[PDB]
């Protein structure tokens, strides 16, 4: 946890900064929101068990931004090949993670931070 | 709240002079009535629900006006997309905001300071 990290010396992770699981989960249920009132992105989600890809985002969100959650999901790479989403797509969904943060109180530079971290994932997710 | 804030040294937002949430939601619902009253702009929120709308607008504008809550709701640029909206449209709904402010007693100097924090935002909601 954070207590015990911080009695180890670690430094704060940005999961730990911007409130950890719980947070997450909240950004994650907003960002679907968002994304799914998107009409240039819904179609992309027309056949998906979207409790169970919110679950594996949150997980895979919660991961590469410090937490000690397990990501249970399949690659990006894998998982995005074939889908036809361009950067459009992905700048658009970044947007709405953005806003989702926003909308949560996360500071503006965590929120740029956390797009760092997020936007090299474009190799992975989209055709070009 | 304002009491709080000044205890933490903070500069007084437009927000927190102009009576902050409540004198916002008092704005507003006088700004609908003459949005909704002119005949240039009411078809553009022809089965809009109106409550929701307005929630969002008092938290847009309390957010854009130093206001200590996040505004929540979709950026100006993807709400307004597809609509059609002029500078002309936005000129008379800015118009009535001033006029809104004004009804309120809120003084000249800071409506002036109001609207330059909202012109700009023309180039989201436009064309
Ligand atoms: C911001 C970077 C992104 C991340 C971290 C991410 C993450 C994920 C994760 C964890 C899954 C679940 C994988 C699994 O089921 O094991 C997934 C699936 C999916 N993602 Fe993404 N994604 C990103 C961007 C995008 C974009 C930009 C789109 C399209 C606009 C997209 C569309 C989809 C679709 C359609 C699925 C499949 C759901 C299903 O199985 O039907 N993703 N993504
Ligand atoms: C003056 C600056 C403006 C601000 C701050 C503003 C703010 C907002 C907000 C907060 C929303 C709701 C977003 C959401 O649902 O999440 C919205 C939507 C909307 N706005 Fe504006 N707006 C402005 C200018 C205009 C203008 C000029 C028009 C038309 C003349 C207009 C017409 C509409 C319409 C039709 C909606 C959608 C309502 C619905 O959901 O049915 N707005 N705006
Ligand atoms: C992907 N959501
Ligand atoms: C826009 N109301
Ligand atoms: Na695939």
């Amino acid at each position: 946890g954070l207590l015990s990290r911080l009695r180890k010396r670690e430094p704060i992770s940005i999961y730990d900064k911007i409130g950890g699981h719980e947070a997450i989960e909240v950004v994650v249920e907003d960002f679907f929101v968002r994304v799914l009132a998107d009409d240039q992105l819904s179609a992309f989600f027309s056949g998906t068990n979207m409790s169970r890809l919110k679950g594996k985002v949150v997980e895979f969100f919660a991961a590469a931004l410090g937490g000690p959650e397990p990501y249970t999901g399949a690659p990006m790479k894998q998982v995005h090949q074939g889908r036809g989403i361009t950067m459009h797509h992905f700048s658009l969904v970044a947007g709405h993670l953005a806003d989702a943060l926003t909308a949560a109180g996360v500071p503006s530079e965590t929120i740029t931070e956390i797009l760092g971290v997020i936007a090299p994932l474009a190799v992975d997710v989209t055709s070009g």
